[PDB]
Parts: structure tokens; C-alpha cells; sequence
């Protein structure tokens, strides 16, 4: 009944790179533009923009919105944000999904935006301060990578799960490696090019077209891997380079039912079969898409042997590893182009960067069956199924 | 189908007043609580919790997942915040209502929750500043109460509507002081009390129960209204008296398949008939809820004629004005027990808080059909029908 | 040789209390203005104006032309802050001497000033902060008390004097009230009457003549001293009763050649027979005043047994029963109408606030010798020697 | 009777330059370790340190007594810092020689220091901002650079100097080009090195060393000058290139009494044989050199034309022809090494700073007679005749 008629996402931004003083919604607004012209759909045809977006302080009335008329949806369509953390831009397309599937909508434009390197500084000084020094706060620190529960950074969780699964610092560290060389491979072979959409950055001195993904790092080594030290446990095994980065980005999809695509013309790049979402124990939110990737998989009635292609994000290794430990679906199955670890996490926006991912890769190798899931902080996973036509 | 078994919202506060240093997700948990309780469904039942919220900046990670944990709803169940401005709090209803329609959840929590006082002043700041003065940025106004299209106040967006529908400042100043007047009125008779569930202001040097909507004021005079000076337009007609205010607060409703809620046997609040956004010129956002309440009617298949009861948001005096005036329904019908001028405006949990107060005064006086609209920020509306059983 | 030909004070302001929006310069100008008005001496006389004071941050360029020029000092002459930390008032008015002992003024205006209340909260941004939370600092508390060798605030160098010299919690909270007494009963006699120039907050809605030290605290109870907790070490003896507090104010003198008063038939409150600054270590700083009066005292010829009456700045009860227990000196001559636990301390002003106090009781009783001397920051003391004529 | 026994600077850094993270405080150290040195003197026999310096904010209580710490100076000596604003540097050596002339002292350290790039932003939120955005003031601008009576740019009087002298953009270029050749060619010859003692630059991942003046430009152009666009007034003359810079450095001499420095055997630099300070009109605040330096010459007793050498600081290139114009001395005689367009400007320090290039090229060409003499915002001129022993 639902389909992804077509979807793009911009490259994405090292953190202070090259989208450092970029709005979210700028980024969105390409990005929204680009899905609508790859299925020929008008943005005057658009009902409803959802983008997931975890950190939008500062850039002022409702991001998705400003990012919907930037991109040329009338003032009649209506547009929104969400924040389900990390799982955003997954979750993002399944509400949208739900909104055609309910009857409310027909053509909806959904994923995440993210400038991490946007994000400011803040503190809450309405009261006055009479006396002594007071924090300014990072927003990007504070309300996206901190568990709230237990005050520390995820990093930490990661922590929790590698001790857990007695993933040691070498096994970390293999799994970086080999994600950096997938998406090495990937970025040189054109395989992101469909995917993307390339973005301008408007300047003064000079107009700069970013259309590669800039975090990924070219010939990266298991000695240089070997040799950093741990980030958040000082006598951890989580470092700089077994982690996902702090970075910039949109991605999105154009959904309708598969019968309004069929009286388009449009060939579809798969039809959403399930979703799921789930919550663990905020110390192990690492675990999330375990549960939640079974459920989807329960819901659309599938074996993890009939999946073709996984993405299941990497926010650090020690979790990515635990998840296919855990699931045992084939590796080799698994972020075929690389992962987060080598392409970055722009928060609210990688659930749909990640669709993205999965979704060209299925139709260049041909692929049926794909899954796409992310562990969320706070303790969830979210996870969705998708069919090729 | 779905049915709202439950429901309670906080007691509004003033801005920097009671809830001046209450975090908004202390004022979710205690409504879901509250929901919960009302219903007599434990917390372990509840699959997720859906909260509006505008202005989360600060807080932490996912604030709705806070007030979730808080409250006693255990980690397996998930949550996630939205922004849809001043339709959030509403808009959430409608979500979690298509969460179960589409057989993805059976029990959800949804509402809305806001802390205009604990918003916090920002700058971004990681680029540096190497010379000059810079701005601090007051967010609740710059992401809640400024148009990023145009870059002016509501304020002035409900002047466009005031010159537009041509309703003069007596005309505004009359339609305020009836709003407090019937406030009071229904204060004074205990009319709010169903809906209200007391918060504790966690104290030091004492701890206090609020359980009263402390913006209401009492004997407001016509005098006193006519003689404020207008707060966006130099010579304007929209003052402080007859705009809405700065407020905190948390609104919620717990809801449920018709069936589930009869295999429990609880007495519902009413079923959900439709609901319904649209999007409108940003410059007269305020018409939002008259494009958006007729479509709900419509999907409905209710005439405007056929609403016993009525809640549309007074974000200003100007513009709900304007809606009435435009939609037609009986006056009287119409915000009964006072609105958003003299109760307050939590942003994200005011379409909750109408909801409320609709679910409510439709029980204690036997109305069948009614509806809630807001109008929205960026030129948007919502609306939602709902029946008693 | 050179004497104090009139001086002049304003009335100390309580913290954020009647001065609290007021600059410095302010305060500095209407001080200017009384001690010329005192000496029968035009504004067109001066050649100098000389400020000590230690908070003038986010004041604009050199407060103390600021203040020359708004009391008329003509711009033909000059002026200039400095910074000895709390000996600043009394040390601009030696080096106000000075300019006239070398022959390079003739007509001098010398004193400190001091806003405490209006020293603003800062942070170097200029590099940027790429992540993680900054510290906005009170530069009242990093630039004004906190020593800069040991990393703690000025309460903790008399909490090191209150165990060097044994001195109890009794003993201080005895000395504070009897300040408290002291001060007061002057207050109620009209003793601060002769040295306070009174001063006009210029407000909007409403003018307001301050001429009353408003720190004073009336009927101060031992009782109530004894209760409060130490406010710098957990298990301290300091507490907010028995140390000085954070004030604003301003005080100068008008200085000239004895020759020049002569001639002009000036009846002056003093000629400056000596004066001397001395180091200690920072950690007991509060000893200061020990070696800088015992040189004072021997450059001026004169023995302590001399002295009819001092002032001696009470940074701090611990301290300033060191001092006086040390020095010898008769306890009834010394601080004879209240210190600074009960007046206040206006850090850059003190000094030249104890000089009207002294001069102005030594004219009173007929006093020949007086020395008036200030503990300060970083470890050093100040003390100048004056006799009548 | 007064004597430079010896001096010392710092090479002088650019704006957020090699010294951008460098307190001035650790600047002023290095130069007080150098006059000690340099002379023979140990920091044991040094009674007091004065350290002009106009940027202190947030360097924590008195930088001149941290300096003095730093460099072993006893804490039995003293320290503190004034501020006269551009003339703060050469005031505190004649500050310094007053303080020996009245025997107050036998052995001074004086001179200024400054760290432009270390200065602050700041904001007065004591009383609390209740809403709306504020702010964050650039402290070097507002308390260094800005006229407290005018509200503008110290740049904005120097137009005013321009049109009243009749400056052209030509003129003023061509003296600023000629500043930057005469500083490259003195810099490439070596003749910065006696002056100049190197600071390291404490690293982490390297110590640098830091020797030279980093702000001269070498190969300066009269065609890339006269591109630039004018900086204060819109359609004005001054701009960045004929404007000194924005710059952090330290400067300091060593004094003592004729008598003490031969006793020791010590060979002067020279003898402090008069100085005068002057007020002027704030808006021709560049003009405070004229009036300065002829009241300095007629207390020496010496006529124009009896000058060998003069230091004129290079506010800007206007305001320097205009003095130069007037006092009409030769220029052939005047920043023989170039100036502070070229070298730099660090406030607090530049008095001394020119002192010290005046003293080591008195030095080196046999110059008997020479002042040195600079322009202070507010309004006034500092200058200070030499003459060699
Ligand atoms: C891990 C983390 C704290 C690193 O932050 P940081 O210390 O500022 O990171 P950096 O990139 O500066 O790391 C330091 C260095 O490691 C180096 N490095 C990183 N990956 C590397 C690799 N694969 N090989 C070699 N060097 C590498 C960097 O190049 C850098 O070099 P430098 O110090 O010479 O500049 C941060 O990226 C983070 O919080 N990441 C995301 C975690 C997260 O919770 N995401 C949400 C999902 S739950
Ligand atoms: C109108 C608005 C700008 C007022 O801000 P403010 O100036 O800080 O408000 P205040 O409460 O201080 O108003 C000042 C005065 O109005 C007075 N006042 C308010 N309502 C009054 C009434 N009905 N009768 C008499 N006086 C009244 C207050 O008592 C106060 O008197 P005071 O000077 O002694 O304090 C503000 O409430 C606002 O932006 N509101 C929200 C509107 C909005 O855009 N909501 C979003 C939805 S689209
Ligand atoms: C001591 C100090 C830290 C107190 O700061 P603070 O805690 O914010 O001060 P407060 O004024 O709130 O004192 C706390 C309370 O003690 C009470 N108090 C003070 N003196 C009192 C007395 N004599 N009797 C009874 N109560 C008294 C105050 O009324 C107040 O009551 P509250 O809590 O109900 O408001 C501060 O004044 C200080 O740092 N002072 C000296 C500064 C210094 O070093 N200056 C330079 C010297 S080198
Ligand atoms: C004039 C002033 C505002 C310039 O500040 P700014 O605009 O940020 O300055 P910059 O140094 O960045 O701008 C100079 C620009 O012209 C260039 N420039 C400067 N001097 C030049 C020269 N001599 N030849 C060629 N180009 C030159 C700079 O390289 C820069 O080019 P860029 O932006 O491409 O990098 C600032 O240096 C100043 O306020 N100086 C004041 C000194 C003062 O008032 N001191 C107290 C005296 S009373």
C-alpha cells in the first residue's frame, strides 16, 4: 500500500566543515527539492513535511516548516518536526507512512536534518545571576548525546555494552577499520552518487558545491586505530575512531501509496512493509535495534534469513558489533558502503541518510528484501522493513 | 474506533511563576501519571508517549522520554517529542491515535508539555567571535514567537488579522475581558477541577501543591484593558490584555481502541470522529483553525452546525475573533469556560489543554459533539472532532 | 608640604540595592563635585583626577575621565584608574601626593570608586568553544576576590588567619557586632552626616536622593550572628555576618600643597605626613596593614602610642583582630564609628572611604595624628599617617 | 636623578596572533625576569612592579602582581596596574620614577602589558534579563577602543583629525607604507633584537619560541594599501591598512636613582629628565601628543630642535602627520624603525613598548636627546624626555 516513490540526501558535513555555519533546514530544503524532482512530483502536490531533527535551538519557528517553503511547498501544506533522538529520521517515514495509510494525506515528504555544527550555547537566565560563574550549555552535548537519566554521554553506554559483550578494543577497532574501507570503496566506485544530492554552500568569496560525503577517511589504518586513546572511560576501550562523529546532513524520502505511484509513472525504490520501535535499559541503549529489528521483522512476516540487505547504524562500534552478534544476520550483508563510523551521524537525520543507504543499494544489486535500524539514546531501537517492486 | 479514556493537564502557570524552574517534562509525568490513574491502567501497559514541546532547549535528551521514565512507565515502552508550534500539544493526539489505527500500538499517552520560563538564551558560538558585539537570543521568542518568514512577533501577525477582519481594539478588549470573566466564573464553580491534577513544586524550604490556573485574573475591568498601550505595532491594536500569555503547563490523554477501552470497562471521554491540518499564509497564521476545522467537519461528515461544544485557541483576541466571525458557530458554545488569554498559553501543551477543558465540560454538561482548533505559527491550523459515548 | 584640603564620600550602597544600575563614574563624578564645592576650589583648578578602582569592565574607556568630565573638570586636564586591589582609594591619594611632591600638578582630586553591583559576567570567545559547556564568570568574584596565586576567594585567607592567630567564632562574631553598634549609633548621631555627599539615583519613575549608608544593619542581635553558616569553609569560622560585604560607592579628596591651602585660606583635615605600602604573603593577606603601618608609622616619626585615632579596614573580623592584636594600638581609637562589616566595601573606594572617616572624626574630636590602612588581595597592606593643622 | 638602568619587550603578537591564549600577566613576567637580568639586578631587590595594562578582565585579581609573582619578585615588594589608556605603558615608567624621587622606593619595574586577543566579551545580568535577547559586548572595543563621551571608534576621531588637518587618503597611505618598510628593513637588519627579549609559548604538543614581530609586513604595497576600504566612516580615509592593529605584547624598564646604578656600575640606558601629561578635545584625541610633548620639552629646559631621536606612537597614520605637522620636527628623526602601524599596538604596553625602541636605537646611534610621546583616548597625550649618560 505505501511506497517510497523516490528519496535523496545531501552529503554529509564533517563536524565545523563544510556545512559549519549551514541552518538544518537549508540542507532540508535541497533535500525536499531533490526527492520531488527525481519522482516528477510538483511540491505544489505536497500535503504534509515531517523532519526529525534532535537539535533546532536557535534557528527559530519550526525548522521543517521554513524548510518546506524554502524548497517551494505552498503555504498550504503543513509541515513538523520530531524527535525520537538518533531514531528520528527513520521514524520520520513511518509517520509519514501512517499519514497515507489513515486516509489524512497522499504525498508526504519525511526524514531528518541536523547541523550539529549549528548548535548553540545556551543557559536559562531569566531569574538573573547575583552572584558566581554559570554554564553556558551545549545544546549538542546536553540535549542529544547525554543520557539524561544517568548524566553520562553515550559513549558511556557504548561502554556498558562492550563490557557486557566482552567486545574487546581490537574487535572495536577491526570493525572501524573495515567500516572506513567499505565506505572508502563505496565513495570512489560513484555508489553514494545516486544517493546523493549535491548542495551549495552559499558564499561571498566563492560558491562551494559539496557533493561527497567529507568524514570518511581514505586509507585509514589499523595502527593509527590502535594507537588513539579512549574517549569517555579513561581506561575504556571506545575512542575517536571505534565511534560514529558529530556531523551535518539531510536525507528524506517522497512516499504516496504504491497505486497513486502507479498512476505516475514512477517506479518506486521499495514499498514499506513494517516498522517497529521499542525501548531498553537507557545503559544499554546500544541493544535497541535488537528488539526493535525482530519486531519489524514479525510484523512483516519475515525470517532475518529472508533479508538481502541490512543498514543498521554504527553510533560505535561496540553496539554495531553486539547487534549482529546478537542477530547473527550475515555480515557481509551489513553496511555494504560503510556505516556512520566512516560517514558520520547527523543526529535527526540519520535514520534517513541510513534508508537512503539501503534503499539505492537495493536497487543497484537488485535486492528484494532490506532492513534499516538505529538504537536511540534514552534506551530505544527503531527498525523498518522494506520490499523492492 | 479510538477513544480518549482518560485525560488531565496541569494547572497553567504564569510565566516565571509557580513553574519558573520546573522543567516541563516534571509537569508531563505527572499528567501521564495522572492519566494512568484516572483510567486504572497500569504504566507497564502503555506502548509509547507522544509530547509536544516547542521549546525543549536545555533539557536534556528527549524530555519525552523523561517524563515517560518519571512517571513510571517502564523503559520497554518508547517515546518521542514533536513540534507543530502551538498545534503540538493537539497534533499529538491525532498521532498516537493513528499509533493505533494502524495496529502499531495498543495504548498511548499523548499530549504535550511546555516550560516557557525554563527556555534559555542562546548563541552559537563554536566558530568564535573575534571581534564585536554578539547577541544572546532569548529562544522561547526566537524559536517559539517569531516568524521565520518575515521575522516579526505573532504579535504582529495578529495585526495583519486585526486590519484585514477590521476588528477594532474595543472589539479585542471586549472579546478579552468576556475570556476572563468566564474564566474566573469557572474557576470560581470548580468547573476546571476534573481536569486539573495538583503538581508539586518541589520546594526546599517547603514544597507547594498548585492546582489552580494561577493567570486568571479576577475582576478584570474593561477600563483597564482600554488603557494598555499595544505591545508589537508602535500604534497597533493588540495589547498584552487581549493577547495570550507566557505560560507553563502539561496536558494529556490517554487513549485506546473503543473496544479495549470497553473489554477494561472504562467510560470513555469521547472517540476520536477526525482531525485535520492545514496551512495558511504565515502572515495570518491566526486564520489557521477555519481551513483546518472545516476539513475536520468534513472528514467528520458534520455540519458546523451539528458542535455542541466548541474550544478554538485565543492566541489573540484579533484573531479568534476572526475565526468565529468567519466559521460562524453559535458564540456562546465557544471557549465556556474562558481561553488561552486568561488561562495562559503553554505553547506545546496548549492543544492538550483545550482538549482537556473540551473533554471535560463536554462530560459535565451532556454535549455529544465537539471540537478543538488551534491556529499555528508559520500559517498552519489543526482541528479534531470528538463524540461522547 | 601636602595636605588634604577636603574629601568627600557617598553614602556605601548595599549590593544590587540603591546603586544598583548606577556606574561607577557616576558616583566618582558627584564626588568630585563635593570636594571642590567643599574647598571653595573651581573645576577649571584641577590638573588631576586619579580613581582607584578594580571593576570597570564593560564601563567603557577610563571611568575616571568619564567622572572628570561629568563633574566639569575641564578636558584640558587629565585623569587616570588604577588598581591595588582593595588598596586603591587610600593609594590614589598618595599618588595623587606624589604628583604634587614632584612639582607636576599643583591642584589634584584622589579617591576610588567602585560598582560591585554593576561588574558584568564574562568569557573569551574569540577562539571559539568547538564543543562542551563554558564558564561565564563573575568578574566581581575572579578579578575582585578570588586570590590568584592559591585559586580561593578572600574569605579563605582570614579563615587561614583565623587558625594562624586563634581567634574563635565567639571573638569574630563579637567584633562584627560591636562594628555593627558602632556604626549604627554614629548613623543615629549624625557622625556619617559631614562626609557623605548625598547622591541622585536618576530615575524615570522618580528621583531618589541616597545619603544613608544602607548596609548598616540596625539592632544587630549576637544571637543572630552566631546561627549563620560559614560561607567559605564547610567548617569555618567566617560567616556572612563577620565578614565585609560586596557594595557600591565612590569617595575622594582634594589635594594641594600646604602652601596653596594657605594662600587659597583653606582650612584643610589634614597634612599627609607619610604613607606605605609593604608585601606579605598572599595566603594570610589580611596581616597587610601589620608591616605597612609599622613603616608608616617609621617614616613618619612617630610611634604607635602616637596615634589618636585609626581606621583600620575591616575586610574581616579575623583579620582585623590580627591586626589589632599585633599593632597594640587602644581598641577604642580604632574604626570609632563602625567598619566595614556593618558600613560596607566597595573594593576601589574603600580606601579613600575610611580617609573621609577618619578625617572627618579626627576634625570632630580635635584628633592630632590619625593613620587609616586596608588589607589587600595577593598579599599586601597600605597605610598613610595624617595630622592636623 | 632618575635612571633606566635597563629594558626589555616582547616581540609584539597579531590579533589572536601567536599570543592569542597568552595571558598578559605571563608577557609582563618574561619582561620583568629581562630588566632584572639585564641590569644585573635580582628580583630579590625589587620593591615595586607597575604595570599599566587597560584589558584585565577576567585575569583574576591584579595581573601586575601575578606578573611580579611569576617572575620571583618577594612578595614582601608590591604591584599594581593603572590605566591611562594608550599612555598607560610610558606613564607607568614616570609613575615608577616619581615613586624613587620621593623616596618611597630604590628599586622599580615599570612598564605596561596587554593581551588585546585575550580580552573578554561580558554582560551585566545581575539584575536578570526577564526576556528578550541582550548583549555580549566585546570588551577591548567598548573599555579599550571606544570614546566614552562620542559612543565611536577611536577610528572615528581620527577621521575628525584628517578632515580638521586635511589629510588626504594618499597621504596617510604613503606614511603607513613608509611605516611597514622602515619596520621590515630595522626587522631584517636586527635592530629589534637588543630590544626584544623571547617569550615562549607554552605548548602541549610543542614550546614555541617567539622572537620576532609577527604584525610588520613585508613587501607592503602603495597599491594594495590604496584598494582597501575605509574602516569607521563609510566614505572615509582610515582603514585597516594606515590604522595601527589590535595586539598583545609587554614592555618594561628597570629604574633607580643615578647614585644607586653607579654604585652597582651599571651603565644606563638613560636618564629620565622630564615627562608631562595634557588633556585635549576627546574628538581629536590623536592630538594629545602635541600639547604633551611641548609641555615635556619646556620642563627639560630643551627646545624641538634639540631632539635626536623621537618614539610618536602610530595611533593611526592621520593623527601621526598631524603631530608631526605640528610639533615640525624632522621626520628623518621620528620611528626611525617604523612604527605601531607596522609593529602593532597593544594599549596597556605600547608607551612603553615605543620607550623601549627609543632607548635600545638612543643606544645604538649615539642619540643624545629623545622623547617619546603618544595620543590617549578621552583625550590626552603622555610624553617623557630621555637623555643619554
Ligand atoms: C568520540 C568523540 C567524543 C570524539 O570527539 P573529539 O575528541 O572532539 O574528536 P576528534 O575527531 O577531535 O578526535 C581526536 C583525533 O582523533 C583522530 N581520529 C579519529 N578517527 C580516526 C581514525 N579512524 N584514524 C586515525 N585518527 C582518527 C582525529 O582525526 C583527531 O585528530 P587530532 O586530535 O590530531 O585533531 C565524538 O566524535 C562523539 O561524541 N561522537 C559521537 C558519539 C555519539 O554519542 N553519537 C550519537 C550516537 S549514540
Ligand atoms: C503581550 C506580551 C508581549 C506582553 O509582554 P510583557 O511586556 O513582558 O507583559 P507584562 O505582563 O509585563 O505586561 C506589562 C503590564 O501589563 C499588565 N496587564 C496585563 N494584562 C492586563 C489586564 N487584563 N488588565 C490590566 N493590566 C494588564 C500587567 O499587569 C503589567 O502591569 P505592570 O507594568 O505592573 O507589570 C506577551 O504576553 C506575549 O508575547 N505574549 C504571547 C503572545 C503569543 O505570541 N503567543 C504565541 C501564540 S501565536
Ligand atoms: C560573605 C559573603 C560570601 C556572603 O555572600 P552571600 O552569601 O550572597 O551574602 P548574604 O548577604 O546573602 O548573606 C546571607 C544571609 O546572612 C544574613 N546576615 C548577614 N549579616 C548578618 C548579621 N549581622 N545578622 C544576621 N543575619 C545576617 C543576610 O541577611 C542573609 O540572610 P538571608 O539568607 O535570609 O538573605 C559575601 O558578602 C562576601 O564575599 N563578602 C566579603 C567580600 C570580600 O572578600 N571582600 C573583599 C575583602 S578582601
Ligand atoms: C582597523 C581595524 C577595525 C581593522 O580591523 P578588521 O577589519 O577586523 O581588520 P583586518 O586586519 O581583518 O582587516 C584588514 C584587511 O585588510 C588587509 N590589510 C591590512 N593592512 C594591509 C596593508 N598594509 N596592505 C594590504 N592589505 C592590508 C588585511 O590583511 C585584511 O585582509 P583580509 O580580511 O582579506 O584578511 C582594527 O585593526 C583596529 O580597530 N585597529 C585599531 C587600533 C586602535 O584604535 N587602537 C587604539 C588607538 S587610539
Amino acid at each position: 500500500s505505501i511506497v517510497i516513490a523516490s528519496a535523496a540526501r545531501t552529503a554529509v558535513g564533517s563536524f565545523n566543515g563544510a556545512f559549519a555555519n549551514t541552518p538544518a533546514h537549508e540542507l532540508g530544503a535541497t533535500v525536499i527539492s531533490a526527492v520531488l524532482e527525481r519522482a516528477g512530483v510538483a511540491a505544489g502536490e505536497v500535503n504534509e513535511v515531517i523532519l526529525g531533527q534532535v537539535l533546532p535551538a536557535g534557528e527559530g519557528q519550526n525548522p521543517a516548516r521554513q524548510a518546506a517553503m524554502k524548497a517551494g511547498v505552498p503555504q498550504e501544506a503543513t509541515a513538523w518536526g520530531m524527535n525520537q533522538l538518533c531514531g528520528s529520521g527513520l521514524r520520520a517515514v513511518a509517520l509519514g507512512m501512517q499519514q497515507i495509510a489513515t486516509g489524512d494525506a497522499s504525498i508526504i515528504v519525511a526524514g531528518g536534518m541536523e547541523s550539529m555544527s549549528m548548535a548553540p550555547h545556551c543557559a536559562h537566565l531569566r531569574g538573573g545571576v547575583k552572584m558566581g560563574d554559570f554554564k553556558m550549555i551545549d545544546t549538542m552535548i546536553k540535549d542529544g548525546l547525554t543520557d539524561a537519566f544517568y548524566g553520562y554521554h553515550m559513549g558511556t553506554t557504548a561502554e556498558n555494552v562492550a563490557k557486557q559483550w566482552q567486545l574487546s578494543r581490537d574487535e572495536q577497532d577491526a570493525f572501524a577499520v573495515a567500516s572506513q574501507n567499505k565506505a572508502e570503496a563505496a565513495q570512489k566506485d560513484g555508489r553514494f552518487k545516486d544517493e546523493i544530492v549535491p548542495f551549495i554552500v552559499k558564499g561571498r568569496k566563492g560558491d562551494i558545491t559539496v557533493d561527497a560525503d567529507e568524514y570518511i577517511r581514505h586509507g585509514a589504518t589499523l595502527d593509527s586505530m590502535a594507537k588513539l586513546r579512549p574517549a569517555f572511560d579513561k581506561e575504556g576501550t571506545v575512542t575517536a575512531g571505534n565511534a560514529s562523529g558529530l556531523n551535518d546532513g539531510a536525507a528524506a524520502a517522497l512516499l504516496m501509496s504504491e497505486a497513486e505511484a502507479s498512476r505516475r509513472g514512477i517506479q518506486p525504490l521499495g514499498r514499506i512493509v513494517s516498522w517497529a520501535t521499542v525501548g531498553v535499559d537507557p545503559k544499554v541503549m546500544g541493544t535497541g535495534p535488537i528488539p526493535a529489528s525482530r519486531k519489524a521483522l514479525e510484523r512483516a512476516g519475515w525470517k532475518i534469513g529472508d533479508l538481502d540487505l541490512v543498514e543498521a547504524n554504527e553510533a560505535f562500534a561496540a553496539q554495531a558489533c553486539a547487534v549482529n552478534k546478537d542477530l547473527g544476520w550475515d555480515p557481509s550483508i551489513v553496511n555494504v558502503n560503510g556505516g556512520a563510523i566512516a560517514i558520520g551521524h547527523p543526529i535527526g537525520a540519520s535514520g534517513a541518510r541510513i534508508l537512503n543507504t539501503l534503499l539505492f543499494e537495493m536497487k543497484r544489486r537488485g535486492a528484494r528484501k532490506g532492513l534499516a535500524t538505529l538504537c536511540i539514546g534514552g534506551g530505544m531501537g527503531v527498525a523498518m522493513c522494506i520490499e523492492s517492486l
